[PDB]
This record gives structure tokens, sequence and C-alpha cells, in this order.
DNA sequence: TAGGTAGT
């Protein structure tokens, strides 16, 4: 009990009863997300709506809306009530500009060169015992600190080729517009802007002249793509992907970032004090400990093995052979290939005895497991960085037909190993600047993990097996493609990598069919759960309901957010809680803070019975479980989620669907 | 080339 369980502080914070509206009016358009008023929208032939207060004037811009019903807050679904006291904040209260300056108070800009970072203000609502908790949390922005305006000299001309780049508007750092349009001065519209930013973000004539400067009214109007309002390039400052930036300028700015959960909750409770519709204590949580449940390995023997941790699995000098191993690959001599950077060229002597002690050690185990061998005789090749095609120009010209492996050897892509699986090449690169600096082959052992796993083997597998017969991870996003379904079975072991083809959005009724109709997996009388970052439409309810009758199957799913507000004020890790019907899931540890996942939506269609299951002990162990089951190199999300969200962004980056390799769980997209 | 770290 005492080893079970952690009291520990959230970012919730119980918003004052003078701040929480106690009607809500149901509205609906009598004559697009008109989210501005702070509404919850409920579609038909004329879109309803509900508002945290009442429109007297049944009209506001120019669009004539009609009266439906007024019902009191606490009669309202939770879900909905949250919203709708999150719009009355923003639209009412305007809780969005009061944020922005409070976060400008306590944390202060960083400059590094031509960049600056700020911060801005995330927040969500959430009902608990029937009061209202804000869940406040705070992001990073960078942008170029010069303003627009004088970024291009002051020239139209110029400031016309940043059209289609990204900004914000300097009292707004979350926004980041698109600019569409630039055309001619317009002195009225300038002053505009600037009453909105004295008016809105509620900024002293002196901070308007302190930052700004002197106000140039003979400035372009310039337009962005997002919203309908005018845009002056005095006001605005260009923004960019972090990953964008110079290594040199990334590791300055990391200081002002990098915080610990504890660290950054003392930051969040600077923050809400100074905010007065809100309570200074956040919420204190009991969070469950997850078992660290254990792996299975092979014994010497091929006998199951428990091991706790994969950081044992290849330190040979105690013995674990893998569990699975495909039809296809089991003991068989692999045609491999050496690609070696012409750069490091100078140090091939060395490299040449780090791959041969590696795969000598690995003909240990691959002797007596039926393991697939590497042959690299004389199929050493040498490529070049900013070479490109040249190396996969000469590749083409091989005669390789059965499948085959590549080591590639480089001196610091993604582009080279989705142009080698062409040619049924199955491939794994390595810098050896980091290979060489192996202290106690680290990454010789990480490596191998990630070999095999590209390879289809199954080394480990869990000591534990699950209520459900398969757990399937979706995702839904160039070859007829509208996204995928990773299934695993009973034990956490990959079945299929299944993409699936749209008819048109990919919906979940669908995907069901298409893997019983078209996929050839069984999906009758079973128990099947599903894992998918995205909602299901109350459309969809009716379909799920039919499907699950038919199939006379349970079927299950679980929306798993890795982006969310949440945040835990604890160094700790393999922990979870529930807190407004969310589960708040923290299994791993990280040497600069950690994010939680948010777990909601668990449904239950059971032979044609809609149910709506609350976020168990059960689950969230489950979940963490599936955390473990790491083939590249824990997790922060469940394995079958994360390899399908993988595989999308490598069918983005125009990767081969080679069916065969995905029927038995090939990982060769990772 | 490992993991995680739409109001001017
Ligand atoms: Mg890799």
């Amino acid at each position: 009990m005492v080893l079970n369980k952690v009291t520990y502080k959230i970012n919730a914070y119980k918003i004052k009863e003078e701040f929480i509206p106690k009607e809500v009016h149901f509205y609906r358009i009598k004559s697009r997300f008109v989210n501005f008023y702070g509404g919850m929208i409920i579609n038909k032939k004329d879109k309803s709506f509900v508002l945290p207060y009442k429109v007297d004037n049944k009209v506001l811009k120019p669009i004539d809306i009609e009266y439906i019903k007024s019902l009191k807050l606490e009669y309202v679904k939770p879900e909905i009530a949250e919203k709708l006291v999150r719009g009355y904040l923003k639209s009412v209260h305007k809780i969005e500009p009061e944020l922005s300056r409070i976060i400008k108070n306590i944390r202060k800009h960083k400059v590094v060169e031509n960049i600056k970072v700020e911060s801005y203000c995330e927040y969500e609502v959430k009902k608990h015992d029937g009061d209202y908790y804000l869940i406040l949390n705070f992001r990073h922005t960078a942008s170029i600190t010069k303003h627009l305006w004088d970024f291009v000299n002051r020239d139209k001309a110029l400031l016309e080729e940043y059209v289609g780049k990204k900004i914000i508007f300097k009292p707004n750092p979350k926004v980041r517009y698109t600019i569409s349009l630039v055309d001619a001065p317009n002195p009225q519209k300038i002053e505009e802007i600037m009453s909105h930013i004295i008016k809105y973000y509620k900024w002293s004539e002196d901070m308007v002249k302190s930052t700004f400067g002197e106000i140039d009214y003979n400035q372009p109007i310039m337009y962005c793509e997002e919203i309908l309002e005018p845009f002056a390039p005095q006001f605005c400052n260009l923004v960019f992907y972090m990953d964008e930036l110079d290594s040199y300028i990334l590791k300055e700015l990391q200081s002002y970032w990098r915080l610990s959960n504890e660290n950054k909750g003392k930051i969040i409770n600077e923050i809400a004090k100074k905010l007065r519709f809100i309570d200074n204590t956040p919420k204190e949580l009991e969070f469950m400990k997850f078992n660290n449940t254990p792996l299975l390995v092979k014994d010497v023997n091929k006998n199951p093995t428990k091991i706790y941790s994969t950081n044992t699995l290849f330190t040979w000098i105690k013995i674990y052979l893998p569990y699975d191993v495909p039809e296809i690959i089991r003991n068989k001599n692999l045609l491999t290939y050496i690609l070696i950077d012409e750069e490091i060229k100078d140090e091939l002597k060395a490299i040449k005895d780090k791959v041969n002690k590696m795969f000598r050690n690995y003909n240990k185990i691959a002797n007596k497991t039926e393991l697939p061998k590497f042959n690299y005789a004389n199929r050493w090749k040498y490529f070049s960085t900013d070479d490109i095609r040249g190396i996969i120009k000469e590749i083409k010209s091989e005669f390789n037909d059965e499948i085959c492996f590549a080591l590639i050897i480089g001196k610091e892509y993604e582009i080279l190993k989705k142009q080698l699986f062409d040619l049924k090449i199955i491939s794994q690169n390595i810098l050896w600047e980091n290979w060489r600096k192996d202290d106690k082959g680290y990454m010789t052992n990480n490596l191998l993990i990630q070999i095999m796993g590209k390879l289809g083997i199954k080394y480990f597998i869990l000591d534990s097996k699950t209520p459900y017969d398969y757990i399937m991870g979706l995702d839904t996003g160039n070859h007829r493609v509208g996204g995928c379904t990773v299934v695993y079975d009973s034990e956490g072991k990959i079945r299929r990598i299944q993409p699936i083809e749209t008819p048109e959005r990919l919906h979940l009724p669908y995907v069901i069919e298409y893997l019983e109709n078209k996929a050839n997996i069984d999906m009758e009388n079973k128990n099947i759960l599903f894992l998918r970052d995205g909602f299901i439409q109350n459309s969809e309810r009716n379909d799920l309901k039919e499907i699950s009758k038919e199939l006379n199957s349970n079927i299950e799913v679980i929306s798993i957010r890795k982006n969310n507000k949440y945040k835990v004020f604890t160094s700790d890790y393999r922990i979870g809680s529930v807190f407004g019907n969310d589960g708040i899931f923290l299994p791993h540890k990280t040497p600069f803070g950690s994010n939680p996942v948010k777990l909601s939506t668990w449904l239950r269609f059971n032979c044609g019975n809609e149910e709506g299951l609350k976020i168990n002990e059960s689950i969230m162990q489950l979940l963490y479980d599936l955390t473990k089951m790491n083939y590249s190199a824990y997790l922060r999300i469940p394995a079958p989620i994360h390899y399908a969200d993988k595989f999308v962004k490598a069918l983005g980056k125009n990767w081969k669907i080679d069916e065969e390799l995905l029927k038995h769980g090939f990982l060769y997209f990772i």
C-alpha cells in the first residue's frame, strides 16, 4: 500500500465561484467554428450551439440566431460544462490577453545573437467535485528579435519575398500566422492595430513606443492566411522550426527552456498567484505506482526466462536467445553491404575491427539460435554525405532479389535509408564519431536490438498475457492510403503492420471492416483494444454497435494524447492517476524534465452494447507494459501506437509498402 | 544518423 501510492501536485487550480457561470443558453443559426464567443457546437441542418451567457439581441459580429432553451451548468455534461467555463473565462473575462502580461513579467525574454525566446500560456478547464479547475501550463517560442519591417530594410518589394513564411504578432507569441498578401499603406489600419494592443492587450502608450519605436504610418498593410484582420510588419516577427536553428544557438538557448518538473512548478505557481480568477495552491492527486513487469527472452537451452530490462540483452562476456524468428529470415546467410563515408575512409582499419567484432560476437548467439547470419566478404563500399544519388546509382545496378541488409557508416540520413529499401535492402546507419567512443559497447548492444526489430525478429515478449486477443495501434493521415494499424498479440508481440486504403476520410468502423474483409485478420468472437490519438464522432457510435454485434467481438477504443496541458510536480516516474475522467500517464524518467500522456474516451462495444469505461489501474498497467516493448534501442507512448505514428510519417517520406515484410512485422521504416 | 526534451 505504502510502496504502491504517492501523492503529488498537478497543474490544476480551483476557479473562484465569482467566475463560474450558473446558467447556459442554447441557440441555433436561424439565418464555421464560432469559438470566439466561447460556445460548444452540435451540428444539424442549421448549426446548433450553447453559450455560457445570453445574447439579448439574437445577433452579433451579422449572424441572426434563434433561442432554444436555458439550463443550469450543473445539469450539462462535464465535458461540455468544462469547455463552457473556459469559453466564459476566454470571451467574457478575457483570461487570454491577461495571461500574456502575467507571463512576460514572470518569464522575461532570452536573447542569443539574432534570435529571441519568449514564453506563452496554455490553459484548459476541468470539473472534479462539482468545482472547476484551470490546467495552467506554459511553452516557448523563438523568433527573429528585429521586427519584419526593419528586417526587410523598410522595402516593400523585399517584404513581398516573405509571403508564405511564418510570423508572430509581437503581443501574441502563441499564434504563428502565415503571410499571404502585402498591399498599400493605410494610416487608419495602423491606428486600428495600435488601439488593439492598448484595448485588448492593455499595453501602455509608453510600452508601444518602447518596443516598436517611432511608428511608421507609411508602412505597408499585410494580410495573413489564418485570419481576416490587417497586419503591419513593424508589429510582426519571423518565426521558424526549432530544428532549423544553428546547433551553436540551440545549445545556448537550452538553459532557458530546460527546467525540472519541480522548478517548472514554481513558475506555474508564480503565474497562478497573479491570476485573480483561480486559487494559489496546486491540486494534490493520488497516483498509483506501476509494477515493473518482467520481459520474456529465451534461455541457452531455448526455455523462456525473465529479464527486467533490455540493457543486459546483449552483454555476452547471462546469455539470452530470441523468442521468435520469422519464417523467411530463419537460419539464412544474408547478403550484406558495409557503406562507409569517404571522409572517414582514412580510419577504415579501425572501422573494419569495430563491425567484425560486433558480427563475430553476434555469431556466438547466431549459431545455436536459428538467427540469420551476415555475409560481407568483399562488400565494403564508399559514399558521400553531400553526394546524394551516387551511392544508390551503383546500388540499383546490383542484382539483389532476396532480402538484404546494409550497415551505413557515416561522418554526420532518412533520405538514403528510403532509397536503399527500394531494392529490398534493410538498413541501419551509424555515425562513426559516436561508435568510435563506445564505452563498453553500449551502442553496439543497442544496434543489435534495432537491426533485429528491423528484421521482424521478436527477441523479447511480455511476462503477462493481456485479456485482449489484439492490441491495435491506429493512426490516420500518395499511395491511396489514409492510415494504418499495428496489431500486437496477447503477449505484446508484433503480428502485423497493416496499411489502410481510403474509399474520402478514414474512420474506425471502416478500419474494423477493412481489417476483416480486405486484410484477412480474424476479428470475430475476439477481444480487441484500439489505441488512437483522435476522437470518435457521435455519428460513428450507432455504426460501431452494429459491427460489434455482427462480429460478436468485444471492441474497445481509448484516446492516447501525447500533446496535452498536464504537468506533475515530481522527478518521479512509473506513476499514473485520474483527474476529470483523464488519465495522467507518466511512465518514463527524463534527465531534463518529463511530460505526462493524457488518456480519455475509453469506450466498449460488446456484441452490440455501447458502454463508457472509467480509466482503471488495469489499463494504465497494460499501457505501461507496452511502453517497454521498445525494439529501437523506455517509450513515452505504448509501442502499438508509437510504431503506427512512425509508419504514417514514413509514408509521407515516400517509403515502399513491402506487404510481405509488413505481414511478418518487420520495422524497416524506423 | 536512441530516447526524450487562427484576437489585428
Ligand atoms: Mg534507426
